[PDB]
């Protein structure tokens, strides 16, 4: 038989929402600091780039990524959420950061380059979190 299963193909899932009109939202001084200080200082770091957008599992040849990671998160998503005033409190935003870092540590192994990058960014994140208003 001549069906060789070359289609249908893989794909990326849809990315996390950055808007939700029915979700409760606030602007708080902590959320303001999270955008202006925490996110913007991590964003400029030379290890930020793999984290600035959702994982493209097709481009990056990580076909197992969304098999293993079922709650993806990334800093582009967090940035957009912050810009859109998506969050109710600082905890929600912080949980998104925690999810991003945790995903990285789940998927990868100690000493992998991506893990060294995540560890550095997490260190910086935790320092910046300790001066939250
Ligand atoms: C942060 C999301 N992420 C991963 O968890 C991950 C694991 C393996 C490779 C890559 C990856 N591929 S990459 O080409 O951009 C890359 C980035 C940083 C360090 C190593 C690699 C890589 O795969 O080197 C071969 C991008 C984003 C992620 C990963």
């Amino acid at each position: 038989h001549h069906h060789h299963h070359l289609v249908p193909r893989g794909s990326n899932p849809p990315p996390p929402e950055t808007s939700n009109p029915n979700k409760p939202k606030r602007q708080t001084n902590q959320l303001q600091y999270l955008l202006r200080v925490v996110l913007k200082t991590l964003w400029k770091h030379q290890f930020a780039w793999p984290f600035q957008q959702p994982v493209d599992a097709v481009k990056l040849n990580l076909p197992d990524y969304y098999k293993i990671i079922k709650t993806p998160m990334d800093m582009g998503t967090i940035k957009k959420r912050l810009e859109n005033n998506y969050y109710w409190n600082a905890q929600e935003c912080i949980q998104d950061f925690n999810t991003m870092f945790t995903n990285c540590y789940i998927y990868n192994k100690p000493g992998d380059d991506i893990v060294l990058m995540a560890e550095a960014l997490e260190k910086l994140f935790l320092q910046k979190i300790n001066e939250l208003p």
